[PDB]
């Protein structure tokens, strides 16, 4: 009769085993206790399913042609003003967006494949908002502008800024307002190694590596400031970032 097809986000869609006189396949799924239905000219479980809630809100599930992504939209009763959208990928990454009354994004929660999160709240029409990055062991706080996301850690007169572009590219900078050259921190970012090298009084002191696993490691230099010693150690809490900035 039907074939159950496994989709991202542990969702399932039933597809008819064979096509009708028009060559089309029937699709059925149950999402959040609502039965959705649709038809497709493909036999693999891809296509669009729709349902209508008790309250007249319209639900639409779109399964991409290669089954790599699901988009689950809830609309107002007009079928066009978004209330929410979940987009889930095969790799386990996802996005959840909430919309305001004009159907424009007001909150956006990104879950990466590794389970870390980037959370945008209080999003305004000017593109600004509040940002929080949820990592293994700790969270970073900052802001969103149209230009970029900037997460900030302050320690004494030092400010560490972790910038994330719209496409997820990380760059990091440091500024210290310390008026003494004996203690003022400066830093160089190397985009090629995702590493921030801190210097104090003309001696390199530490490398902070911002890894592809969304972690930070720290490693110290020798007293002459030209050779790394020991091994890189993973930072496990915000206070350990602050320690590296002292």
């Amino acid at each position: 009769n039907s074939v159950s097809v496994d989709l991202p986000g542990s969702m399932k869609v039933l597809v008819s085993k064979s096509s009708n006189a028009d060559g089309k396949y029937d699709l059925i799924a149950t999402v959040d206790a609502l039965e959705l239905s649709g038809t497709s000219d493909k036999n693999n479980g891809s296509g669009v399913l729709e349902g209508v809630k008790a309250d007249a809100s319209k639900v639409k599930l779109t399964i991409s042609d290669d089954l790599g992504q699901t988009t689950l939209e809830v609309f107002k009763s007009d079928g066009s003003t978004l209330v929410s959208k979940f987009v889930t990928s095969k790799d386990k990454s996802s996005t959840f967006e909430k919309f305001n009354e004009k159907g424009e994004v007001s909150e956006k929660f990104i879950t990466r494949a590794d389970g870390t999160r980037l959370e945008y709240t209080g999003i305004k029409s000017d593109g600004s908002g509040k940002a929080k990055e949820v990592l293994k062991g700790y969270v970073l706080e900052g802001t969103l502008t149209a230009e970029k996301t900037t997460l900030v850690v302050k320690e004494g007169t030092v400010t560490l800024s972790k910038n994330i572009s719209k496409s997820g590219e990380v760059s990091v900078e440091l500024n210290d307002t310390d008026s003494s050259a004996a203690t003022k921190k400066t830093a160089a970012w190397n985009s090629g190694t995702s590493t921030l090298t801190i210097t104090v009084n003309s001696k390199k002191t530490k490398d902070l590596v911002f890894t592809s696993s969304n972690t930070i490691t720290v490693q110290q230099y020798d007293s002459n400031g030209t050779s790394l010693e020991g091994s890189a150690v993973e930072i496990t809490k915000l206070d350990e970032i602050k320690n590296a900035l002292k």
